[PDB]
């Protein structure tokens, strides 16, 4: 009711001390507390350990936590406990008097939560002990070690699968601070979770500004930004190689900014070195690789393409920990992608590593093409969804020159749908241009209306459409990259909605060497 939200106020207030929920948390506990299953994504700090610790307090039970970090187990536990909650840890390094001090205090009802490394869960009789017991919840955290494409992986949290079929009756919470589109649908398979509320919070950075251009003589370009817009700030700047690294900060001390190179085999020394004289003074200028603390920083910039949606958003992050407005600067090449591709398609990684990688290289390249705001594409990455522009990016502020390609992008919608969502880019291309594979003979999908419906473009064109339904989100993939509409897909078949493109990538062609 209400009188359970109050009941849950009245705890947060008297012993977390915090004032009220940040961001979704209201939400994810009045959904447990009340029987519900969910997913939580939040960033690390976003503030997920009591979402699962409030409803644990206001079942009648205890909370099962799941984590596979034991040492900060035992510190949230020592902590919890100091702070009146009734809390204990068992795993197999308890001297098993101790073990069943706290395996009776579990039967008896006298935890409010217990935390449970997964290789003491998974055994059966810590399992069957648990059906006799009056649990409140499972809570499985880092949740993300369940999945291959995981971030972290483990064979042990593959295994949790178990709590949802011993356990169905009971509320299951995973929570993880990382996870892409899907990573995710693996949490969701393995913890059973398919059918649960999903909860995202804390992703968006309200006072960073992100930009995204082009590169043509890059130095210039960036010393051309701190110059203007930030001159006795402190800022990061990052470069794929150690190279381009220390070129970078010779060269912003040739220009007499103060600049530093931070890197892996800069001596330890150095290193300490760089990193006080970058935290104790105002208006330094570090030089990193992928490398630490800092609070103040104003921009970021980064003079290559990071590998990742991921790696980007954390680099980036690093300006503006304070409230004060920040800004993220970022160059890209076209040049450089294609490389990123060749270096990836010569290489020795499985097949479906490659297309996995080349996942994140589209997405990432999408991201920069955006044609609409760029805070809205970067959150829906990690699952947040941005109702309107922020008002604080690049395209926000000065929109680009956009073409409207709303009735190919309908083309390409129908023809994923009509035939069943499950095929992937570059056959569905096939499918528009009209190209009679022998693996589109396999499917019949020459035989339908839409075959060739679009033939007046070319190959280029639509896998760009396509890969910009995907990252807007009216484009899903679901396996094995193969392509759903989604509820979304309805605002550009009802209309009322356009897909554009950026002029920018567009051009009046043909490409030449
Ligand atoms: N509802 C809230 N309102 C204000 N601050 C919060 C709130 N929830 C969490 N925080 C803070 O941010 C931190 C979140 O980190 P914790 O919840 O401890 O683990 P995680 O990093 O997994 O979220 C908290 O310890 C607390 O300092
Ligand atoms: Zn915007």
């Amino acid at each position: 009711p209400a009188a359970l939200h109050d009941r849950a106020l009245h705890l947060l207030q008297t012993i977390w001390g915090y004032p009220a929920f940040r961001g979704v948390q209201g939400e994810i506990v009045q959904q447990v507390a009340e029987g519900g299953n969910a997913l939580v994504l939040m960033p690390t700090g976003g503030g997920k350990s009591l979402c699962y610790q409030l409803p644990s307090l206001l079942r009648p039970g205890t909370g099962i936590v799941v984590s596979p970090l034991i040492a900060l187990m035992k510190d949230q536990v020592d902590t919890l406990r100091q702070n009146g909650v009734r809390a204990a840890f068992l795993n197999s390094t308890l001297l098993p008097h101790e073990a069943r001090e706290v395996e009776d205090a579990l039967l008896r009802g006298d935890l409010d939560l217990l935390y449970v490394a997964p290789e003491r869960l998974l055994m059966p009789r810590t399992l069957d002990l648990l059906e006799r017991a009056p649990v409140a919840l499972f809570a499985i955290d880092e949740a993300h070690c369940v999945s291959q494409w995981g971030h972290d992986f483990r064979p042990e949290y593959q295994q949790l699968s178990v709590l949802a079929e011993r356990f169905p009756e009971l509320p299951r919470v995973a929570l993880t601070a990382t996870a892409d589109e899907r990573t995710r649908a693996d949490i969701k398979s393995v913890l059973r979770l398919e059918d649960a509320p999903q909860f995202v919070s804390s992703f968006d950075r309200p006072n960073i500004q992100y930009r995204v251009g082009l590169k043509d003589s890059p130095k210039t370009q960036l010393l051309h930004f701190i110059r203007e817009e930030h001159p006795g700030d402190a800022g990061i700047v990052y470069c794929l190689s150690r190279k381009s690294v220390e070129e970078t900060a010779k060269w912003l001390q040739a220009q007499g900014i103060d600049a530093l190179a931070y890197h892996a085999g800069l001596s330890s020394t150095e290193r300490n070195n760089v990193q006080e004289r970058f935290l104790n003074e105002e208006g330094v200028i570090v030089c990193a690789t992928v490398a630490i603390d800092k609070p103040n920083v104003r921009f970021v910039a980064h003079l290559d393409l990071p590998k990742s949606m991921e790696g980007y958003y954390q680099e980036t992050g690093r300006a503006g920990r304070d409230g004060l407005p920040s800004t993220a600067w970022m160059v890209y090449g076209l040049s450089d992608v294609v490389n990123v591709r060749r270096m990836l398609a010569q290489s020795d990684a499985p097949e479906e590593v490659k297309r996995v990688e080349a996942s994140k290289l589209d997405a990432l390249l999408t991201y920069c093409e955006a044609a609409t705001c760029r805070r809205q594409v970067l959150l829906h990455y990690f699952g947040e969804e941005l109702s309107e522009p922020c008002g604080n990016c690049d395209v926000c502020l000065n929109p680009p020159r956009v073409r409207d390609l709303t009735r190919e992008a309908q083309m390409a919608l129908s023809a994923t749908i009509r035939t069943g969502n499950r095929f992937g880019a570059a056959h569905l291309t096939d499918v528009l241009l009209g190209r009679e594979t022998d693996k589109v003979l396999a499917q019949g999908h020459h035989q339908l209306p839409t075959f060739g419906v679009g033939k007046e473009h070319d190959e280029k064109l639509w896998r760009s459409v396509l890969r910009q339904l995907v990252s807007l989100g009216y484009l899903s993939a679901d396996d094995h990259f193969g392509l759903r509409a989604t509820g979304k897909s309805r605002g550009i078949l009802k209309e009322g909605q356009k897909l554009l493109l950026r002029e920018d990538t567009l051009l009046p062609g043909l490409e030449h060497h």
